[PDB]
């Protein structure tokens, strides 16, 4: 299952399915050295919730999800 995230470097991402949005924002977190808490992951500009799956945003393969900076955490 391999899909495109849109940070400021575009990047590819093998993910599980299974993967979450904490887990998307982990992944392209460590790539740009940056905190998973001071961004947030949009399907096609829709706000994906941390805790909720691929498969529950119901987002299959051959999909570009973008990090916009909407969070920072408390």
């Amino acid at each position: 299952m391999q899909l495109f995230v849109r940070a400021q470097e575009l990047h590819t991402f093998e993910v599980t399915g299974q993967e979450t949005v904490a887990q998307i924002k982990a992944h392209v977190a460590s790539l740009e050295g940056i905190a998973p808490e001071d961004q947030v992951v949009l399907l096609a500009g829709a706000p994906l919730e941390d805790e909720a799956t691929l498969g529950q945003c119901g987002v299959e393969a051959l999909t570009t999800l973008e990090v916009a900076g909407r969070m920072l955490g408390g």
